[PDB]
RNA sequence: GAUCUUCGGAUCACUUUGGUCAAAUUGAAACGAUACAGAGAAGAUUAGCAUGGCCCCUGCACAAGGAUGACACUGCGACAUUGAGAGAAAAC
């Protein structure tokens, strides 16, 4: 992950992108810092928020305006700058605008069942459209 | 929203919330100190190992320690009364 000046220097593309990087780098840090007003998993939502805007910074790099070269973007991936298996996730059908990982697997749910925020809201009443305790996730449906 | 499909639709995904319990006087324990006595075996000083269990404490411990850890160590009536006399009463 972190880099020393002796370094391999990353390839070709890495400069131009390099500034946004180290400013999430900057908010993950402030987050990190920031302490109070939440329960005990309610503080940790804006970790994944901002994980998964990283992750998606770098697929919308990648896959849609095709700004870097393949070679960095592997070389990101490996870095752990960008999610694997999250953007793995984001490319197949269904799970477009997935939110994080844990609202995702049914063995960390209480009866087996992925995470309210992965219902489309078209089958979901008014009341129960709430944040997701996970992340803070507000509907992942790709449909919404 | 992506994919086809022929503009009828079909696919792809589908119900979170570990809860000694709501921002700390009034539902997580156990006591400081001062004041009283103030250290087992029939004189006196004192080794200890035990017995009993709604007494525990230290310990990883079925070792061992905590004053021999402490408290306790007692005591009574499935006694039948007649053996007799005396004054009374009721009775040989
Ligand atoms: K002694
Ligand atoms: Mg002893
Ligand atoms: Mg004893
Ligand atoms: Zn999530
Ligand atoms: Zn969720
Ligand atoms: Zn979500």
């Amino acid at each position: 992950r972190l880099r020393t000046s002796r370094t391999k220097r990353p390839p070709d593309g890495f400069d131009e992108i390099e500034p946004t990087l180290i400013e999430f780098q900057d908010r993950m840090r402030q987050i990190e810092n920031t302490m109070g007003k939440g329960t005990k998993t309610e503080m940790l939502a804006p970790i994944f928020q901002l994980h998964h805007q990283r992750s998606r910074y770098i697929y919308d790099l990648y896959y849609k305006r095709e700004a870097i070269s393949t070679e960095l973007y592997n070389w990101l991936l490996k870095q752990n700058y960008a999610d694997g298996n999250l953007i793995a996730k984001w490319k197949k059908p269904g799970y477009e605008k997935l939110c994080c990982l844990r609202c995702i697997q049914t063995a960390e749910s209480k009866f087996g069942s992925t995470c309210i925020c992965r219902v489309p809201k078209s089958k979901l009443d008014k009341d129960q459209r709430v944040r997701c305790t996970h992340c803070g996730c507000n509907g992942c449906a790709s449909c919404d």
